[PDB]
């Protein structure tokens, strides 16, 4: 509260190890999918049905440019790639395997640099 604070987390690593995180899921294998925004003119009923796309490419322009605030908004936006790829294509697919692939990746590393 007002003149009370928790002790002072070192946060000022964060974006480089981001960065990191990101360098490592845009180089997996399975990543293919995630790439590159998905085409909305290309893939019928993505559009409508995806209130939020998001991409690694996407991701990697805000975090170049400062446009996540801490490191949470980051992990938001990557889970949100995975929760997209979930709702538009079965688990028994290609892509849907590969997203599930990769968030497990992704949770790992998380755990692993910063819990």
């Amino acid at each position: 509260s007002m003149s009370v604070k928790k002790p002072k987390r070192d946060d000022s690593k964060d974006l480089a190890l981001c960065s990191m995180i990101l360098t490592e899921m845009e180089t997996h294998e399975d990543a293919w999918p995630f790439l590159l925004p998905v085409n909305l003119k290309l893939v019928p009923g993505y559009k409508k049905v995806i209130k939020k796309p998001m991409d690694f490419s996407t991701i990697r322009e805000k975090l170049s440019s400062g446009q996540y605030p801490n490191l949470e908004t980051f992990a938001l936006d990557v889970r949100l790639v995975f929760d997209n790829c979930e709702t538009f294509n079965e688990d028994d697919s290609d892509i849907g395997r590969a997203g599930h692939n990769m968030r497990k990746y992704f949770e790992k590393k998380w755990t692993d640099t910063f819990k």
